């Protein structure tokens, strides 16, 4: 790849957001990198987890503004952005797609479609360094990256518009508090913690997980009936699968089911 | 009476309590036949104002019966049990949700995999400070149920919902309210008489104002803000039609409903 | 001009009062119909950049005016009456939701009933230390409404609305907020003032960039997402088209950072 860092180890396909020197802001090539990073992960056996993060010390801010063309009229810049959305959305859609589980390691600052992207992702860990902050508003454009999908399922309609209308930066204490975030880290120990939760994300039961992530955004939308009804079909696949029979022996040996596949530290 | 379960009906509660106790409260399929018998009856029973669903002893339910499958039998074996077993549970779930009667979870002691379902199933839910939740199903190796693909993103938004399934990790009464899992948690030996007078409360309470409420909120949580009025509205006229109406209306005129202790 | 209601235009800001305070501010039929017609006239208003709801004296809104209800005309009566006002409480509920401003719910004092689904159907919501939230249908016998079946869960996630509805409990400020239900507190004293830097500040912000927040999470919250980034996009397709878009973009390239947030809201208590 030439605009992210990636690299697969210990079943996680770690993605990094790699233009430090801008804040890891998106450039339309590096978001289609993405993508395929993402195919290529739901393609992999050996990658049970994937891990979305920065390089350096920001995680990512957002649209690419510095490569928005301004010599060729108000054309050139709708252009730009059509193309540019197109990927933001391919991306992000993957994201919420993708046949893995994916966490995002926070390690700085989330602005716009950074926040976007950590809305995204099944799980999200943060430095105690991070923020975030929707800044579509200063930059004067409307909202973009799943943000009308995503921050209300995560923190109600009430939080999630006063976010966009304020616009102010959300740290990591109040971000936790409003499930933005399930804990946070001091940014020295980030990157290890992360890691490590990643492989034990990545070494848990990848069939699960998958089917937990589709039918819980699916069944946001869904009656209960239908809800039960995809649920149940999971149940039948589930049990039908090797791995099952050898967990109830496990289980039916004194093994207890309470026994977590992912242990989160109680960071900060 | 009920061979899987305890069952009593007093001062307008039907209490249901979930009961095998040696092997945690899991629910076998007789006792999920008969929770949902019981609520049938709860619902066609006048004198019922309310339910309760509570485990026996100190777990509140151990979620799919495990003992209970079929080892001799093969993989169809497995299978087959499971399509018998997850019917039972989808229909006590689903009636939990639909039952016309305030349901009222009294969480005392631990609720995994199913027993959290039912938890999170159920109208008002309290545990005691004894209490605990749990997953289960990514340990235990089974693809989540129960409606949990329903009710915890509903309870406590996506990405908590996500992070308990996902990491399997136990949540503790504090953590849990904070989530909104339970709205109160109550010592534990001071628990039972709190749920029972909670119930008491419950099932006193206006129970077509209940209903009308229990339903609506399902329904409007997938609906459009005028859809939802609509049915609203349509609830505020039978309610001033019915006796009930009149005479709260003069007491306003002339000069809680339940009460949720502090607990802990 | 209005007779059931407080009102003005001032720096951006269409203020509503609901005023009725021996009645606790409750809403006559008329105050409805009336602030339907100042939101409707707020969104025609070049103007007009925001709106905010709130109510005259110690009290938001104590709901539903009961006053109003005939009790010499017997069932059909009351039933005729309640036809009528529900009719209002619901063209006034939508209109909040669906006009084309940002509405600011400043809660003053009780928000019970309908007063609470004001509060839950504007867009941003702040309360002084002195209120209350209460639903009140349970206790009067009557149907819940004002979208409350819509709006509550929404915002305070199923459980927390079913406990609210079905105990009719009184919610207070610190709660309230810890739920959602506000985004901040502050003392009753200092609210008023508050308040109306808060929703002048909400005037001034850019209202195109605000109702496209605000019609998206609205529907968005029932929509899958290849669908919301449709919309999403379309949104920002006309945004950068817009002429407020490259004074923005050229700012930050040439080094300019905002000194605070679009809508500052204060600590609080
Ligand atoms: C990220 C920051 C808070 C960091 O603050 P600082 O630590 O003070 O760094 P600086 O501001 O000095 O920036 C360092 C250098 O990086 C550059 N930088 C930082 N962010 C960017 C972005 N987003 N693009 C380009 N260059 C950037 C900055 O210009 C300097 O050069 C600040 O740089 C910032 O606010 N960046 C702008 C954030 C923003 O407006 N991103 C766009 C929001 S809209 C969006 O994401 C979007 C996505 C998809 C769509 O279809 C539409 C819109
Ligand atoms: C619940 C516990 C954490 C508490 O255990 P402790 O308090 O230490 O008790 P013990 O492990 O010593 O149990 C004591 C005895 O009860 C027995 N016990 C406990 N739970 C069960 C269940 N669920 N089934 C059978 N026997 C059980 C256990 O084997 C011992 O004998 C532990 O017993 C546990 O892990 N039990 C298994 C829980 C489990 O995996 N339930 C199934 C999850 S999936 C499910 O609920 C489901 C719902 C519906 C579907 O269609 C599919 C799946
Ligand atoms: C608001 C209170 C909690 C506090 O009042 P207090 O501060 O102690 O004052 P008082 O009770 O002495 O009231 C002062 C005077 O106001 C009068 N008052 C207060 N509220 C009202 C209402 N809502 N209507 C008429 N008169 C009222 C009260 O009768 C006294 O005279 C109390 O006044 C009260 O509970 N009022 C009733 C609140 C309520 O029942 N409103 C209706 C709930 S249902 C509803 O809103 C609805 C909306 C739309 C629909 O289609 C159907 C129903
Ligand atoms: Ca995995
Ligand atoms: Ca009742
Ligand atoms: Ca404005």
């Amino acid at each position: 790849y030439e605009a992210i860092g990636h690299r697969v180890e210990d079943g996680v396909a770690e993605i990094t957001i790699k233009l430090p020197r801008h804040r890891n802001a998106l450039s339309v090539k590096a978001m289609q990198e993405v993508t395929d990073a993402l195919n290529r992960a739901e393609e992999d056996d050996s990658v049970g987890a994937v891990m979305i993060t920065g390089a350096e010390d920001a995680f990512c801010a957002g649209f690419y503004l510095r490569e928005i063309p301004l010599d060729k009229g108000v054309a050139g810049v709708r252009d730009h952005f059509r193309i540019a959305a197109l990927w933001w959305q391919q991306m992000i859609h993957k994201i919420i797609r993708v046949k893995r589980p994916v966490l995002a390691a926070i390690n700085g600052v989330a602005a716009g479609g950074g926040l976007g992207i950590s809305l995204a992702s099944d799980m999200a860990i943060c430095a105690d360094s991070a923020k975030f902050v929707c800044a579509w508003h200063t930059i004067g454009i409307g909202n973009d990256t799943a943000t009308s999908y995503s921050l209300a399922r995560i923190v109600g309609m009430r939080r999630a518009m006063e976010l966009m209308l304020t616009n102010r930066t959300l740290y990591p204490e109040e971000a936790k508090d409003w499930g933005l975030v399930s804990r946070v880290y001091p940014k020295d120990e980030f990157r290890e913690v992360a890691w490590k939760v990643a492989r034990e994300l990545a070494a848990a039961p990848t069939h699960l997980q998958v089917m937990a992530k589709e039918r819980f955004h699916a069944g946001w939308m869904q009656p209960v009936e239908e809800c039960t009804e995809f649920e149940i079909q999971n149940v039948i696949a589930s049990v039908t699968h090797p791995h099952f029979m050898p967990c109830l022996t496990r289980f039916l040996d004194g093994h207890r089911a309470d026994r977590p596949q992912v242990e989160l530290p109680a960071g900060v």
